[PDB]
């Protein structure tokens, strides 16, 4: 029996539902967008389970026993099935509000409010958003604009390995005992990812150290001409809060940054500029948070929030990045590792390629 949680499912990305999953994820995007919570989530729910089938829907039988999957969700199925495509999220991908809100929210620094402000502002194209010389953008926007068209292609794994070596080279500088993972899509065996994710933690390091080291790096970029943008967000972390009740908010140190990336360094198969802009996150955290930091960073997003609601509604215990809270025995349950996290839970371990949900 396939369960309503994506936690206790095993999402490869040989995803076999791709038409259906394709229309759901369009329907779910847009609903966003109309700031629709309540829709989004049931057409997100619903394309996370049929991601997880090890098969091709080919029927509406084909559908029986699967969860998450209301009656507005089979119409769109049922749709699939006879046409080959879903009328639903042709109507959303030739929507004017829609098309713009992508468009506008592809530029790094734009969000939902920049999106609608421009919109209704009466505008269509980045063109003509960038030549305006009325508007104002923020720091990152302009970072946006000047690398768009880098920051719009797909990272690949050969470009994720030559920041990894440009990020554990520079950590090392300042924290020789520190331990520097990929997290994110990549770590989940993605192709391709929008940037690149690290965790960073220091098992000897003071809280003093913890702190400056992403100062510290990203000084040692900057002289080296390799930081094209850098936003700092210090800790709001608190060793003794109890884990978020909320979509969870990570209160690590971390840092979005834009690196130039050399070509040279890039071990690949296959030009320009010689160099490409790439979007990386830095996350440092405390070493004995270290695998729950992990367990939130690898994702998918869905992932997170269906292992964060099994953990309340299943087990009475609370979960974030930071930790994990027994309500029952009244105690913070101690992790190593991810594996150790799962078993707290009473869940079988899910593998990082198989939290793709
Ligand atoms: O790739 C996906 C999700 C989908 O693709 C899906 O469910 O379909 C998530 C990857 C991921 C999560 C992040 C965050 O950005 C992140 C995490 C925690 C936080 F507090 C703030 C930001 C980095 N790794
Ligand atoms: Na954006």
């Amino acid at each position: 029996k396939i369960s309503q949680y994506a936690c206790q499912r095993r999402t490869t990305l040989n995803n076999y539902n791709q038409l259906f999953t394709d229309a759901l994820d369009i329907l779910a995007e847009n609903d966003e967008l109309r700031e629709n919570e309540g829709s989004c989530l049931a057409f997100m729910r619903a394309s996370s389970v049929l991601k997880s089938l090890p098969f091709p829907i080919t029927s509406m039988k084909d559908t029986e026993g699967i969860p998450c999957l209301g009656d507005k969700v089979k119409s769109i199925i049922e749709g699939i099935i006879e046409d080959g495509e879903s009328s639903e999220a042709k109507a959303v991908l030739n929507d004017e509000r829609y098309k713009s809100f992508k468009l506008f929210t592809s530029v790094f620094g734009v969000g939902l409010k920049t999106a609608e402000k421009w919109f209704r502002m009466g505008f269509r194209t980045l063109s003509k958003i960038q030549s305006d010389k009325s508007l104002r953008f923020t720091q990152m926007q302009k970072a946006g604009f000047l690398y768009y068209e880098d920051l719009v292609s797909c990272v690949n794994r050969p470009e994720a390995e030559a920041v990894s070596m440009l990020v554990k080279e520079a950590v090392v500088t300042f924290l020789p005992d520190a331990l520097v993972t990929m997290t994110g899509g990549f770590r989940r065996g993605k192709m391709t990812g929008h940037d690149v994710d690290f965790l960073i933690t220091s098992p000897e390091a003071t809280e003093d150290e913890e702190q400056q080291l992403l100062h510290k790096v990203t000084d040692f970029w900057k002289q080296q001409g390799l930081l094209l943008y850098c936003d700092i967000l210090e800790s709001t972390f608190e060793k003794f809060k109890q884990p978020s009740r909320k979509d969870a908010a990570d209160h690590f140190q971390k840092c979005f940054l834009i690196l130039k990336l050399d070509h040279g360094r890039v071990h690949s198969e296959k030009e320009g500029k010689g160099w490409k802009a790439i979007r990386v996150d830095l996350v440092m955290c405390p070493y004995d948070r270290r695998a729950f930091a992990l367990l939130g960073w690898t994702g998918s997003r869905q992932f997170e929030r269906d292992l964060r609601r099994y953990a309340t509604h299943e087990r009475k215990m609370m979960l974030d990045n930071h930790a994990l809270y027994d309500r029952t025995k009244r105690v913070f349950l101690e992790a190593e590792s991810e594996e150790e996290i799962f078993a707290h839970l009473g869940l079988d371990y899910i593998e990082p390629w198989e939290r793709n949900a």
